[PDB]
């Protein structure tokens, strides 16, 4: 058996080696959106890892802890259903958000606005905006579409 | 009076002028040495900021939310006297642990050590790292700088 | 008296040494602006180099060449004129122009607006936009803020 | 229909989405080998678009303005014409310049030389200088060789 | 027939073309290694280059010369051989080490560890360290393993 | 005093902290050099790190190893002379060589050129190119300028 302080240089080592124990993190980004907006907040890369979060509606949350890596992501079906779409799709709701996200089947009276982020012209994400009561409108899709702009400008 | 959007701009475009909206973040890092140490992990800027953080005594959490800004931190006191070591300063325990972390009264019965993060020879943040009942070794101490030495290397 | 191939090798490397013999342009983005905004587009850096530049009235250009390397850029009050503002100034018009322009003397008819760049919270250039006709609104406003962002986060 | 501040977000974020809204000049390179070999300089890369540009004979320019993005480039002609070429190519005078530069019709008496530019084992771009009288010698080809690898390690 | 500047011109180019005339280099790391395991030290891309090494014992070093790009590197077979062994390989020692090796016919008595060198869990290169008379033990392990994480980071 | 394996760590991370184990080799344009100009080679950092190095006359290195360190530098002597040279000094030869390298009492049949390495206005270092029998020309300073400023491009 490696010793103990070998052991744990090897779950450090690991953890490093996937991601460089550094992320990057719009959650500073996200929060802002988020308090603007009203909103649960989601930017999620194209692989579905969650670089910014914020949450108005904490039990709302689509995140999920990567069970072995920690990392925090969307499932894989979220990861695949945000991809297909491929332009700004505002004020998601009630029923047909289930073709997109299948499994909110208590939170269909939510307005939803899922936004492309791309940066030199490759899908590099998405960001993901919703929220109870007030549908989403052409000013609020300014600032997703900008702030969507500037994030893949930073992951590019 | 500023429109409604251009009001929701200002906000925004605040929060990248001034951080981008990103950040890089060692949470994962932070979890996987709070894990092998069990112990409360604090990655910090110089300047204060907590770039990663894992919380093993969640109650004994020494984060404050700034107001204004929003970002996780160390208060002014504690961000200027990590600072004032410069090199590893291991066990600190019970009644020292004041000079350094004077809101501690209630955790004199705590092992804290202190690592500073160098890059380039040049002091960029710190490690703190806290735990109950058992005193770091020198196989710990080891974990501890290269894990320091790394965040170095990925701030520089 | 050194070869001629050597001369001219020192001049191209003086060049190199300096620069690289390589800048950082916006033109893509004043294009942009100008088209959307039907306007005169520059974009200065803190210094006075005009980065990017599109002209909708070109014979109101500002631009002028640097003698020692023809770079274009903006005389030396212009230049410190327009770090003297740290907010957006909208719609100065007609008189109050030559405030911050003191040569704009047949132009005094046209609207401008100066929006500060900031990148890290550091005053790194401004966006300067001028029209005849039409004042500006709060969502042109939009427009130029953020993009005047984007070129801080780029030159940042 | 979005609404116009909509909309020209929306132009403002394809110029983004695609280029940032940025570019790398090689204007101060063009002009110093532009001053020493009193040439007309350009620097093209691959996909044609003009990054560096000095005219010493302003009548005689092949540069074009895109339609849409006003980017300055080759037309496709000359853009795929210069590919043809892998090794430099000194001194197309006047008949067989036809074969690369068809709208070279009056300018027929003029010295023309191309140059690819590479860099990291693949063509980037293309470095294209032009005079009346003198033709190009080896010390000339020194100075364009070197300058072409400059610009190929600068866009690499 | 070109120039001799030209030719030697074009030669020089060719480097830079390839490669800048640069690479990357961990010699500073296998010094530090090497001193503290009194080893021979080598970082080994992927590819067969030696980026870093340090030689205790100078008569047995398995660098060799590449005859065109001149660079320094691992045989076709040592390169292919190490990028079998997908975990740390200790203490290789006896004949077992032409398993691996096969040219070491006179240096079988040495211990020699093998450290995959990984980066976002892509395999970048090798770590090898390689001694007379001591085993290398769990400690010497950690400071192995460690240091290959890092040279992961600065390669990825 | 601490454990072996710590004060192991802790001389591996004063390797790291300082310059992340990692730098940057000029080795393979300084071979491309020697073998044009069939000279010794030293590219070597305004702090007297030798960066670069190819050897025509291996005896007559100049290249030291740092006691503690190894790491190759010149002499504090040599690194402090060379920086007295604010442009290129050609063909110093035989007991003037004494004022810049006064160790070189029995290479004075020697030819010594020294080129300042420029880069963004400042003096990063300096090529140093020696040869026996051949004075250089202004051929050769066309090739050893250039490369002098194309080290500072990829230092800077
Ligand atoms: C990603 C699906 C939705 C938006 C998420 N469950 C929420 O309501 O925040
Ligand atoms: C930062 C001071 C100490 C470490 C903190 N309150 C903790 O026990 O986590
Ligand atoms: C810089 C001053 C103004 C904006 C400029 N002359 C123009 O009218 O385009
Ligand atoms: C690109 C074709 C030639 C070179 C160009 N029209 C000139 O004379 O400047
Ligand atoms: C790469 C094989 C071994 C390690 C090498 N010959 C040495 O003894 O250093
Ligand atoms: C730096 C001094 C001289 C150049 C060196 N000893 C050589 O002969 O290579």
């Amino acid at each position: 058996m490696a010793s103990e302080v070998l052991q744990k240089t090897r779950k450090i080592n690991k953890t490093l080696q996937t991601s460089g124990g550094s992320s990057v993190s719009f959650d500073l980004l996200a929060g802002a959106l988020g308090d603007v907006l009203s909103s649960n907040v989601y930017v999620v890369s194209a692989k579905g890892k969650v670089l910014g979060l914020h949450l108005n509606d904490v039990q709302d949350s689509s995140v999920i802890e990567d069970e072995y890596t920690k990392q925090k992501k969307f499932s894989d079906e979220y990861t695949q259903n945000v991809l297909k779409i491929d332009e700004t799709l505002e004020n998601l709701n009630g029923e047909k958000i289930l073709e997109i996200f299948p499994e909110e089947h208590g939170r269909l009276q939510k307005y939803t606005t899922v936004v492309p982020i791309l940066g030199s012209g490759q899908r590099l994400g998405t960001l993901v905006l919703s929220r109870y009561s007030n549908s989403f409108n052409d000013d609020d899709l300014v600032i997703a579409e900008y702030s969507a702009t500037v994030v893949g400008l930073e992951i590019l």
